[PDB]
């Protein structure tokens, strides 16, 4: 078979976060980047 649409286009590579805009995901991925 093949992968589904997962309800939203931009699903985070680390967590269950997802959004309808790539710039909004990019802002969420910056939180994962700065957290240490
Ligand atoms: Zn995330």
């Amino acid at each position: 078979g093949s992968s589904g649409s997962s309800g939203k286009p931009f699903k985070c590579s680390l967590c269950e976060y997802a959004t309808r805009s790539k710039s909004n995901l990019k802002a969420h991925m910056n939180r994962h980047s700065t957290e240490k």
